[PDB]
């Protein structure tokens, strides 16, 4: 599954809905702390639409639990991420992923 652990609270009332665009900042890490990517290093938020099937399943499920303004750590099991394939060259097979995600805005 995905485990959502809060870093900073959101407004507690504006949660993303299917068809909305979530504007997030993120840093993705492996369980040992190794960063594999971060939009914070590019200083440009990442956008995805909820329910469109264009991000990994632990994101659709985890970010839907977040209210605008919230910063949380999402621990995602491999079956909710890249499974046995992994992402060629970046994520190994069977990897648990840890994302530090801040939900900035809904568009
Ligand atoms: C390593 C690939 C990259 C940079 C997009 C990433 O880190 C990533 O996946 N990321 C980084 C932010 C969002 C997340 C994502 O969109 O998951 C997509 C993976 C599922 C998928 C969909 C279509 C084709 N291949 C894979």
């Amino acid at each position: 599954g995905v485990q959502v652990e809060t870093i900073s609270p959101g407004d507690g009332r504006t949660f993303p809905k299917r068809g909305q665009t979530c504007v997030v900042h993120y840093t993705g890490m492996l369980e040992d702390g190794k960063k594999f990517d971060s939009s914070r290093d590019r200083n440009k938020p990442f956008k995805f639409m909820l329910g469109k099937q264009e991000v990994i399943r632990g994101w659709e499920e985890g970010v839907a639990q977040m209210s605008v303004g919230q910063r949380a750590k999402l621990t995602i099991s491999p079956d909710y991420a890249y499974g046995a394939t992994g992402h060629p060259g970046i994520i190994p097979p069977h990897a648990t992923l840890v994302f530090d995600v801040e939900l900035l805005k809904l568009e």
